[PDB]
């Protein structure tokens, strides 16, 4: 419900005629949310039998 | 439990995976605990039987 849905459809519905745009925006947010650097950490060995 | 054991092992346990190292250190302590000179002492002549 990013666009074309604010005061046009009910709170329990979704606009079927604007699906492509909303999906595209949702993916864009998905993409922007993962812009990070996979930093290293402290590696160690285990003395466990497994 | 000289090394690689404290902090996770139980009092009653030992870790087989790190056995050789701990055994080695125990022997090392055994060796170090004997570096000393054999001093000579006084003597007495014996008169007892054979």
């Amino acid at each position: 419900k990013t666009v074309l849905s604010r005061g046009y459809i009910d709170n329990a519905q979704f606009n079927p005629l604007a699906l492509r745009s909303n999906v595209l925006l949702m993916l864009l947010q998905f993409t922007l949310s993962n812009l990070k650097i996979n930093k290293s950490s402290t590696f160690t060995s285990d003395v466990t039998t497994i």
